[PDB]
């Protein structure tokens, strides 16, 4: 549904558990290619894999 | 190094073990995006994940 508007910039605002699920979903879909930018809005950045 | 020749079609000819590692490496480097075509040269295609 986000692909209809051609939106490349995504901002993630969740805890240390949902961010891993979103990352795994992006990996399975294939959105981590050069041309995107994610923002993990949380106090911890290196906590997740 | 393969990206230098601008080659997108890759033919995989390995057992049921190396193909999984190659698929995992492709997933990690983000080459499974639309625009590539892989060929698994083996009798068992549904065997691997
Ligand atoms: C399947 O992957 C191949 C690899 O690019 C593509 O199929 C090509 O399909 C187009 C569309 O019919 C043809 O014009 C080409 O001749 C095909 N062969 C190539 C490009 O080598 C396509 O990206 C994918 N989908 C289909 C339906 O083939």
């Amino acid at each position: 549904d986000l692909e209809l508007k051609k939106e490349r910039r995504v901002i993630l605002d969740c805890e240390r558990d949902k961010v891993n699920d979103i990352v795994d979903q992006v990996i399975t879909i294939g959105k981590h290619v050069k041309g995107y930018h994610y923002i993990i809005a949380n106090l911890g950045f290196t906590d997740g894999d």
